[PDB]
């Protein structure tokens, strides 16, 4: 029909978009001042006001851009968040956790969306990840490998540290960033157990060597491309 | 004029210009054992008497320079940062704060400009820049958002670190440089909130992954300029 | 003989290695299990059973494909790893220490080997250590003139960290990264010995420029590699 | 003369200079073995002996290749500093410091001078340094400045951080290695004087921008290099 293309010249115009723009940013200050508790205290009833009239907006605007473009809206990556995040801030307050209450912030996101500069970006970052899944995989079954080993050498007497498998993993996590590997973690334990170096010495030169090739990775694969491109 | 020839090729001379570099080096001596209240107490006087003298000098030269090319002085950027450097320094002292006492050491910088080989490594950095804006503005947005969530979550038991949205910027920005990001600021969130480490795992992870390519983008970029040139 | 062709179409078969792979992937989750004393209370016995199986299958295997494939069997670095991770899991319980009994779970490494797109990215991150090799040479020496030095320097009032020569090694390999190598190591030191940044400075100073180049080195020579195929 | 040519051929032989190298190899041991108070009770006096037979050897063998080669021995970098770490070790002990006792070990760096691959590497890596000069200027002049602002704005109040001008550059460093600049340095100081993160803050961004481009110098450098050659 042709009403269907007035909708659709409303919604693929650039001031439509440039509006809910402007909505972004504005419901980006309002989320700002709303950790403020003076200014809520005199204007949060104006602020909270303004997030439930973004919210309809953003919903008016999700049915109208889902109706302009039906089916093609939900194969569509970047449609699909700003449908995900409109709806995990869809939820009413003092319903299930206040950790959907913050999470309503994620649509702040949809700046990203909502700007042709930024998807790009976020484009390139994300065509990165794709070549890192190898390096990625044999990293994760390292850590899960040692986080089994970690547990059963230590976990007993230093329970805060190696009793769960999840406590290993974020111990070992914490170690491969060298937060404190030494005079917190690996100094403590050879006060116990002397030849603990002799498990994290060899942990932390792997990782290390790993992380060095996983961003030598990423410099020649752009590299390459650039090359043939 | 011909008077005005006779004063570019003063001002444009090598010795003027090598005589005012010589003048940034004394001063810069000068600067530095004005830290030592032993020599302070000796030759307080004959020193910050050398800093009146130079800082004469370097306006009478401003005020030569300003005349030689007029206004083209203005749309330069290095002429700028040495007349708004000259001026910050030209403030009295006991007049508004200490802080403006000090930033008159900021005239050391004027090393940079009026030394070649010194303005040419600074263009290489600030040339860099204009690339980087994307992954700035996605980072700062970052930032943002996070920091919103991590002052609602954490803001009322950690208010040292999460009271106001500045609070928590300068945590996050401390925790994405790794500095003591577990033993000190996760660990010890651990013990009210369990499950913490799923804001900062993810938050570790997010703009560690960023910065990787933010300079892998500065290292493709500046390989691209070399292939092409 | 063609009883020998049975057997290898047998062995060299996809569905063979891929049954191994899942009896990898099960074994994998039972040794996570392992950890929890919970679990073990009540399937320690259906467990460790499992373990139990999967090792004689392994060598029932390893027995198997070392027919096939005769005296090749050996000069195959991924095979002999298979041969050395089955043999170091083959020893019983209540033999020798629990280092053994740990070291058990080094057999999940055979995910790596039994998988392709796993011994390719393995094979990338080896490929990359022959030419290591001189800088890491040049390094030791340096890390081993260095500890000489900050025994006899430090060893006698600092006893926990400069005691042995291996002590002197250890914090010295801990301020190679930064760890804690300030306000935890040279500080507390200069509370005795007052020039003693002297000794970190150009030590933090040297072995950061040859991290620096070791890395610059992977990278120039795999984009060399790339350029010249 | 036929007799400094066979004496050059002495001097120039392989059997001379690799003798030489198992002379530095083995006077590494006993210098690793003196660090250890039990081997010096029962051979120290065989050990200390074996030092001072290897010093009259280089002694004699520096006399020797500065007889072969005369003048040219001189204007050759790697044969300096195998004349000036013998001569460092020439001095006897009980004269002077202790300083001068441990610096002999130096000699074990005649190492990387008596072999080929390990005077290469060094020579890369020296290689390297000539085009990091003019960030290494910049560099500094902004540690110096930025060290001067701090002694005055914080050197009252924080004497051992920012009491001289040497303190405040250390510190600095020390905040630029991102050692613990936060719990450590900069929020203690925010107890006293709340906007101090705007003097660091700052500072962190500005040297980890420059770092990130000298090793993206080197690395483009290096690239820039290979590909001309
Ligand atoms: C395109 C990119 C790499 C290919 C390329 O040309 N670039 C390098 C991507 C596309 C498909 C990717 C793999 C598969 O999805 C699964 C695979 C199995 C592992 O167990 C876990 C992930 C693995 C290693 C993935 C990583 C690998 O990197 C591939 C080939
Ligand atoms: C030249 C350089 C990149 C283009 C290029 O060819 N190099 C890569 C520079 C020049 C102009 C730059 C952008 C604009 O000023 C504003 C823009 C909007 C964002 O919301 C905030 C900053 C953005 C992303 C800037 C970054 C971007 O990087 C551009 C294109
Ligand atoms: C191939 C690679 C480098 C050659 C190349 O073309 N790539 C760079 C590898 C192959 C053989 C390597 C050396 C020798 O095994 C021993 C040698 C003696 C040292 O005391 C200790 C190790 C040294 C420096 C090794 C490193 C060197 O890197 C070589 C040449
Ligand atoms: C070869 C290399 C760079 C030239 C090149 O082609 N490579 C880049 C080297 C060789 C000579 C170098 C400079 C001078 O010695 C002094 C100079 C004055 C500064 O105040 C302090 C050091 C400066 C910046 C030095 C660094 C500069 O980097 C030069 C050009
Ligand atoms: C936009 C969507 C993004 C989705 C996120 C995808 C995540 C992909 C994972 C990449 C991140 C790796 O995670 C991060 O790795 C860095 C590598 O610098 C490591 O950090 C450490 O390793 C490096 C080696 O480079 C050490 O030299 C260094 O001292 C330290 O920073 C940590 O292990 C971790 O903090
Ligand atoms: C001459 C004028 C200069 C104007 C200044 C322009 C500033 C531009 C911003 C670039 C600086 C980024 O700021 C700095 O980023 C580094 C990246 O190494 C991060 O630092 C951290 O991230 C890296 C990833 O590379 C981690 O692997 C590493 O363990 C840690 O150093 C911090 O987040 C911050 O300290
Ligand atoms: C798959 C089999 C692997 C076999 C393992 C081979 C090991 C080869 C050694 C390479 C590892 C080097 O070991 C690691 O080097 C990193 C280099 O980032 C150093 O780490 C430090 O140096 C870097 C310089 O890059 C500093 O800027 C940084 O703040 C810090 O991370 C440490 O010294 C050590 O943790
Ligand atoms: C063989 C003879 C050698 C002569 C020595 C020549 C010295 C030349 C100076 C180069 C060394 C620079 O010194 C070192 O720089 C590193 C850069 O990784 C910095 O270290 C820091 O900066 C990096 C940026 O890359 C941060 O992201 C990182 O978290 C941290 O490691 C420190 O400021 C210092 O420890
Ligand atoms: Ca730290």
């Amino acid at each position: 029909g042709s009403m269907y293309l007035r909708i659709t010249n409303i919604v693929e115009s650039s001031f439509f978009t440039k509006f809910i723009i402007y909505l972004i940013v504005l419901n980006g200050i309002t989320m700002g001042l709303q950790t403020s508790k003076t200014f809520m205290q005199s204007f949060g009833v104006y602020t909270t006001l303004f997030n439930q009239i973004v919210i309809t907006i953003f919903t008016i605007e999700i049915i109208l851009r889902i109706y302009v473009h039906r089916i093609s809206f939900f194969k569509d990556p970047w449609s699909l968040f700003d449908f995900f995040v409109v709806a995990i801030s869809l939820v009413p307050t003092s319903s299930g956790f206040e950790i959907l209450r913050v999470l309503r912030v994620l649509r702040l996101f949809r700046l990203v969306t909502a700007v042709p500069q930024m998807r790009k970006i976020v484009s390139a970052l994300i065509s990165v990840i794709p070549g890192m899944l190898s390096v990625i995989a044999l990293m994760t079954l390292f850590f899960y490998i040692f986080a089994i080993m970690a547990t059963q050498l230590f976990g007993e007497r230093f329970p805060e540290w190696f009793g769960t498998l999840g406590e290993s993993f974020y111990t070992l996590f914490q170690v491969m960033t060298l937060e404190s590997w030494s005079m917190g973690i690996v100094r403590p334990l050879m006060e116990v157990y002397p030849y603990a170096w002799v498990f994290f010495i060899p942990f932390i030169f792997v990782v290390t060597f790993v992380m060095i090739n996983l961003v030598v990775a990423i410099i020649v694969d752009a590299m390459a491309i650039l090359n043939q491109k």
